DNA sequence: CGGGTTTTTGTTAAGGGCTGTATCACTGTGCGGCGCAGGCCAGATCCAGG
């Protein structure tokens, strides 16, 4: 991670200086969207669907109201 | 042999937020029996006052 800062510590400046001009400065989703379109150019369409399902909390993860319904409706105590 | 040189990886501390684990007084499994509690009411049942 520290060397992924050391190798991208100029392109990181490029993406934060383009983020404020193109949309306004939203640093997460612009590189997310570049990663989606990079999978499009790399031609994986199911993998990007798993990506957006994760980033909507669907393909795994289990949004915590559903886990609450599972912990409640099967008589599971909190320790179990 | 090792200065140079490019990068890897770390530390520095002020804040923040997510996740992990300790802490607190308590549980239950240590034993058996039974119709019974509460309340209401008609039918005996006793008790002294003549």
């Amino acid at each position: 991670r520290r060397a992924q800062k050391h190798r991208l510590r100029e392109l990181k400046i490029q993406v934060k200086e383009f983020a404020d001009k193109e949309e306004g400065g939203d640093v997460k989703a612009v590189c997310l969207t570049l990663f989606l379109l990079a999978l499009r150019a790399r031609n994986e369409h199911r993998q990007a669907d798993e990506l957006e399902a994760i980033m909507q909390g669907r393909g795994s993860g289990l949004q915590p109201a559903v886990c609450l319904a599972i912990r409640v409706n099967t008589f599971l105590s909190c320790s179990q």
